């Protein structure tokens, strides 16, 4: 029905497409990242924020994709598609979880304009030609 | 973790399940429910209601996993294989994605306290004994 | 290009499409009705309401159609082309008006507000399962 | 020259013709509820209401067709055409009696608008297909 | 039961019984005079006179039995029968709907008391014996 | 009905057949018109005037009229047939759609005054003979 | 001397013929009730109602009458002419009997008012057609 | 069950015994006597009195009576039962009627106390030994 | 001595001879419904109201009679008088019983004047034929 | 299910079983003391005192079991089981009646608290030995 | 002795008898509304109203039943000794037990008062023959 | 739905489980304490307290076990089942019942607090070796 995941936060797709591919973290790191810093809030009976809410259904929807994985591993007794459905799965949907993850929990960490500005730094950054590239590349913190 | 899609919204798992499992409606028809009605919400740069964020996450993740359907039907070779996925698919994943669509749309619709109301008053008239429950069975209405 | 006839009143093409296609009553019966309901108010040189000049528009483009099915019909030398035609016309192109024409006639008896209200509850209506769906169906009336 | 009885009184013939053919009770029942509800004001010499007027003269026209039949009947030869002609005048002819009767009878008990709406609500249901209207018809009783 | 036809307006039935049979004019000479003089206040939709409420049904009556008259012409195959039924129609069944309609357009043209008062001038009239009756029978007239 | 289109606006059918049948433009020209000038409140969930009402539903007639053509064409079998059937359509259930479109496009454009007073204006300066009018015939302009 | 008994009450022996002949009570349970109801007030030395004394009438001439009757029964000797006799007695002079007495006790039990509207409300029921009038009969109730 | 036409009237059936059997008029020198005094009254929709009720009911009653005497004369075999009924009812059931038809009109006529008084004397009259009894016996009447 | 249980009380044997004899339930329901319903008041040491008084009598007289069948049970050694005699008390003698008990526990429940008008009521429901008597019967609650 | 007769008048089973058995009246000679003494009472439609309705009571049972010995006088046959029908009735349940009768009875003519006393004195009183006791029985006397 | 577990509740317990036995629904349907509408106050270690100590009491003694009736089928080696008691154990046991369930689950959702009331209505509408009672009983809803 | 016997009484399962099975008395014991000393108050038609509320309960779901076990034994017509049946019944169903039946009566008679620090006191007692555990074992008294 044509709806942007970032819209309502203030992103595009477009925009988080600044990022290549290989800068967003594994699923298992951005996961132990939330649990180690929000599993008191993602767990309680109240509208924290929309990034909590978002954050809920993200995790549910990629555990019913885990569950899936765990169901074609038992079933299917054809190892080739037993190979092939996990590969896409893991490969060309994980992807997608680990932007959510990484804005989500980016935004909460650090502020909305923060990161909406690292973006666009980022862009800067990796627009410019190797040759002139500063050795350093932007970075989200929150010490000197 | 151990995270409930409707504790933040005053239900439970449990609570859904009261209702029999073939009492929803249509996956197929919710969404068109759901277009033609709050289209115009659902694609505004806006937080309109908490309702709202989780039905966007919900329709797009369905929308992700018809995608992972079509890529199966089209990428595999044996036909055992793309009927046990699709049918595991839009069986499983799809009860439940109904019973979350139902919730957030009724919920929009005629209010979060008439659906968490309604949903006991049906779960208790189905159980009563037919000689004695009433003869028509609970509906939610607008007029 | 993109012009709907129940955008400036307030309905949608999708959401009157809650009620089955087969719902609507025939041409007659809603010719007759608004007749007998409003000849005097679509006699009158005043815009009453909107709901009264689309009503107006529909009602002639209706007679040019009925006016082109006799021309068909009494002027070919085809009969099967003839019985296509005139089949084609009050199959398909009757269809439109029927909404057309009970949606303003509903409209204007009861009320804008009313008719959203009925439409949205039918809809809820057939999309329950018919296991559970009542026997009775929501219908608009003023008698209790 | 297209008089028609029911635009002085605020209906229209079409409006009426939603009506089945079977909602009417019958010329011989009809006649009696008025002849036990409204029976002084039928023989007063004062004009009641503008539905008294139109209710006498029904009466009278009705006993001229009873009597045409009568009439038939007894100097009729023909059998068959006998036949024909008092079916004809006690079937065709008396479905818009019947009407009429109805229609100022139920009026002058229930009131003017509270008819009108009972006709449009009754034509709303009725123009309903059967397999989405409600299963019983509308009422109108006290 | 036994319903005066003229008593809601100021005669009765022997009252008027005093004009011979013949002497009311024929239903073509009636009706055009109504349609040309009353024509738009009978098809006004509204309660313009008892008079006029009275008229509108004697018209639509009468309209009926032409309607009969024309139906035992065309489907009934028996001339013996198809003739005697016109002229029993169109000789008894149309006196009675004369003297309603002459009654009623000269009450609208006149008026009621002057032709009350009328109906016994005219009995006056036709009660003397022929030798001292006047020649020039009572008329009817605005001047 | 028995209803006139242009009697809520002013106008009759007989006042717009004053003009010639070759003045009016083509339908295809009309419709460019009032795309390019008022498309944005031809899409509008709004009640602009009661001329937008009447265009957008004289626009979907037109269109609907345009697609039984294309049927036409495509499902006929004889050509005969289909050239009579395209023929009538777009000849004469075209002119009184031109007229209408002209006529509400004009309004619209200038006001509906001065789309009166044209009309008069120019049947009047047709109906006179050369050798006694201006020259030139009369125009409507925003300059 | 043409006097009617109800038309010093309030109604005609037309208004109680519009019920049915078999839906009156019968003679022996009309009096049983009026007997178990209303024995002091009709066994008293004072005027209680005319309600009471057309009862007190009406009881003593029905006694007279079974008096004759079974005077008849031990007296006449042929069998079909005590036969004839009886059976018209308790028919025919029954029949009035039992409307008297239902309608002086239903009086007295519910009020002139509410026994004067019961019978048209039934009558009306009655002649409606069952598939557009209520399911139950009416009644009278006392709760 | 145990009712009496006099009690509510203030008399019984033992005083209205003080006259003799054959005392009383003619049932039709009544009904004459009735209809020429108070025919407008027993007509009136107006509860005039309770004398006027029971002289309603007893003249109908008579009546159902007088049809019932005609029907059996009209419709039986036997001479010897349809000239045995009527001779009964004319003679054992009539002289009730008679009674009860004297003491309302007579009542209504003069006044209950008068009547009353006029049987108390009456009585009184034909007790009392024919050889001392006086020539002249007690009448009512208004005038001297 | 010509004493009637229910005069007393207001109502009389006619008037509760309205209800047919099978209405009436059995014995044992009703001593069970008073057990369950007034018993601590039943076994108090106060004049709690004439219906307890009445009560507490009919009970009492009822289990002399229950005594007195066990007794017959016991002696008389011939089956076929103890079998008419245990007939004829629980055939004859439980329903003046029933009706009491009946009466004086639906006037404890529900109210004096409501158990008369129910009474009046059912009465008047019972008279009718059959082809007009209503398909619901009347009966005693306090719910809708 | 254990209701004393006596309990809510003051009195126990164990108090009225203090005197003999032998002294107490016969229910014949009680009756007739009740009928000549308090008819005009124990007929009245109103509640005199507690003591009447158990009077009441007491003398429609004792009637009914009087009814019961004779039904069954009538209908039985074995003289021997019409014995001991009989003789059980009117002893066992006759001896238990009579107390309830000069009970009530008494109460109603002496007063509740001086029979209450009496049975205690004469009970005393026949305890005592006779050589230290005062000659003569107690007597309730109204003089 | 005798303890009527409805006595302090002011209800009685021939005042239950009235009602048949297809008037309860199932065990499983009765523990699954008392688990879907008061699990919260079930699982608290408050007190909150003398209604939840009897249900929470009834509801451990009926798992007791169920372990029990599983035992005896697991362990029982006569087949038709099993047959005799898993049927007693949950035909003779199950109805006091659904009566138990329904009395306080009725209890805490539509208050004492009016579930008192509709006992004493069904009695009398259940005492009255069929020939004279009304079609349809009465309805707590 | 793993309700806890014990734990609006400020008690729990695993607290209660210091005490070894050994410890508890006999049901005849047990409910002869209660019927010397409560019945009155368990009879009575009001709530004197949860406690009382409590063993109403576990009186009679031990009734219906005591009736189950009657039936057993007089219709399962099998000598080795029969045996199995009530074995089972009273060496499994009666250990939990005395459980409850001695929580209930000791909180009733000596108090919840007393007891709660009791079944602290007798599990520090039970953990000595025997070599240092006393000879005399804690014991409730008044």
């Amino acid at each position: 029905m044509d709806i942007d995941p970032y819209k309502e936060f203030g992103a595009t797709v477009e925009l988080l497409s600044f990022l290549p591919s290989d800068f967003f973290p594994s699923v298992r790191d951005l996961l132990d990242t939330a649990s180690a810093l929000y599993r008191e809030a993602l767990e309680s009976p109240e509208h924290c924020s929309p990034h909590h809410t978002a954050l809920r259904q993200a995790i549910l929807c990629w555990g019913e994709l885990m569950t899936l994985a765990t169901w074609v591993g038992v079933n299917l007794e054809d190892p080739a598609s037993r190979d092939l459905v996990v590969s896409y799965v893991n490969t060309n949907m994980g992807l997608k979880f680990r932007q959510l993850l990484w804005f989500h929990i980016s935004c909460l960490t650090f502020g909305r304009e923060t990161v909406i500005e690292y973006l666009v730094s980022f862009g800067v950054w990796i627009r410019t030609p190797p040759a002139y590239r500063p050795p350093n590349a932007p970075i989200l913190s929150t010490l000197p």
